[PDB]
RNA sequence: UGUGCCUUA
């Protein structure tokens, strides 16, 4: 940093002024300095006189390469984003310039910068305090092609996608649903550590629920043919995305969620039923199969109760048949303690049993008579595993 | 006995 800044010992003044580095020209020095920025910071923080504003937005602001520069700083960038909320919160004559021309310099820049660790940054800030309509046209400089994938599945990026999901109308970014509708673009994204993060943070945006209830009946119809696009996808490759070690969680998300349910009907006949004891047998499907259990509509979990006790054909040796497998299964195992705990629940008033005009409880009782009789039974070979202990405790709490 | 992400000095 300038030397005339600096004393004896090689260190900053303590007694710089903010006017002192604005009228240097040295900013640019100070700014991706640690220190520097640091007393950059707080000196913006307080009080300014209009002039001061003035060469700050010229400065840090005004020009393309030193305001790219600054925004990809890991110090830079803090500063670059003080400056933004300032220069928004002057209405002097040069107001509608400075933001025109920080739309330019992001839009123009757009994927190099939402790639950037830091700059991405300065973008997230920018689409939640810029005008409106000056944050939609920096939506609009997204890209529409394969660099789209990459900013979804980027580790700093994708919080770009998802703050635009939080503070932009869903027309402006209706073009990304559809991209990640796409058969290729869905299967890729879903299937990543970060993309299926903001896959569910799109479809907890386009869900008709608690939070959505501002929207005018004009805004609910575009977001009901929006979710109803993207989970058309997400239905036709159920079997996948069930399976997959990421995506697990989108079709989890939406089998358990009650504002969803059509769609959890959909997916639960599409992939899952007469899949139960494959998939309940899998590391990743057999959180989706305790899930549609929890809470597929009665007529469902009866068909589902029904597949597991009467769905399959005992092996032509032993005899072992569906239950016998999944509860000693590595996985399987959960799967019944989840079927015993619905029942449970059910018949000790926990769970509502009353559902499509009728009391379902004779229903539940049936079926927890069969998982009683099946563990009192093979008591002894199921206390050998904390699974089978765990379900023979479970009985017993529930006759006190 | 069984999975993730939620990111800056």
């Amino acid at each position: 940093l300038p030397t005339w800044s600096l004393d004896s010992n090689g260190e900053m003044r303590s007694r710089l002024s903010l006017s002192e580095v604005l009228d240097s020209g040295d900013l640019m020095k100070f700014a991706v300095d640690k220190t520097g920025c640091q007393f950059l910071e707080k000196a913006v923080k307080g009080s300014l006189t209009s002039y001061q504003k003035f060469q700050l937005f010229e400065q840090v602001i005004g020009r393309k390469d030193d305001f790219l520069k600054l925004s990809t700083n890991i110090f830079g960038n803090y500063l670059v984003q003080s400056v933004i909320g300032i220069s928004l919160a002057t209405n002097d004559d040069g107001y509608t310039k400075r933001q025109e021309k920080l739309k330019n310099f992001i839009s123009s820049q757009m994927t190099d910068m939402c790639l950037d660790k830091f700059a991405c940054r300065v973008i997230q800030s920018s689409l939640q305090n810029m005008d409106l309509s000056l944050a939609c046209k920096l939506v609009q400089a997204l890209p529409r092609d394969a660099r789209l994938i990459a900013i979804c599945v980027d580790q700093n990026a994708n919080h770009v996608i998802q703050k635009v999901v939080a503070v932009i109308p869903l027309k402006n970014w209706e073009f990304i649903v559809d991209f990640v509708a796409t058969p290729e673009h869905l299967r890729q994204i879903c299937s990543d550590k970060y993309g299926c993060r903001v896959v569910q943070t799109i479809i907890e945006k386009l869900t008709a629920d608690s939070m959505n209830v501002d929207l005018t009946s004009a805004a609910q119809n575009l977001r009901e043919r929006a979710l109803q696009r993207l989970m058309t996808s997400v239905t036709n490759r159920c079997q996948e995305l069930a399976t997959n070690e990421y995506a697990n969680y989108i079709i989890q998300h939406i089998v358990s969620n009650d504002d969803l349910a059509v769609y959890r009907e959909c997916i639960i006949e599409k992939c899952l039923m007469r899949n139960l004891l494959s998939l309940s047998q899998e590391k990743f499907a057999s959180h989706v199969v305790e899930k549609a259990f929890l809470h597929a509509p009665l007529e469902l979990l009866a068909e589902m109760m029904d597949e597991i006790f009467d769905g399959y054909i005992p092996h032509p040796d032993t005899g072992k048949d569906a239950l016998d497998i999944m509860m000693f299964h590595q996985f399987g195992n959960y799967v019944v303690q989840c079927m015993l705990t619905i029942c449970c629940d059910a018949v000790s008033g926990r769970r509502q049993t009353k559902e499509g005009g009728y009391d379902h409880a004779i229903s539940f009782q049936d079926w927890l008579k069969k998982l009683h009789s099946r563990v009192t039974k093979e008591r002894h070979r199921l206390s050998r595993f904390s699974s089978g202990k765990k379900m023979i405790e479970t009985l017993a709490n529930l006759r006190s």
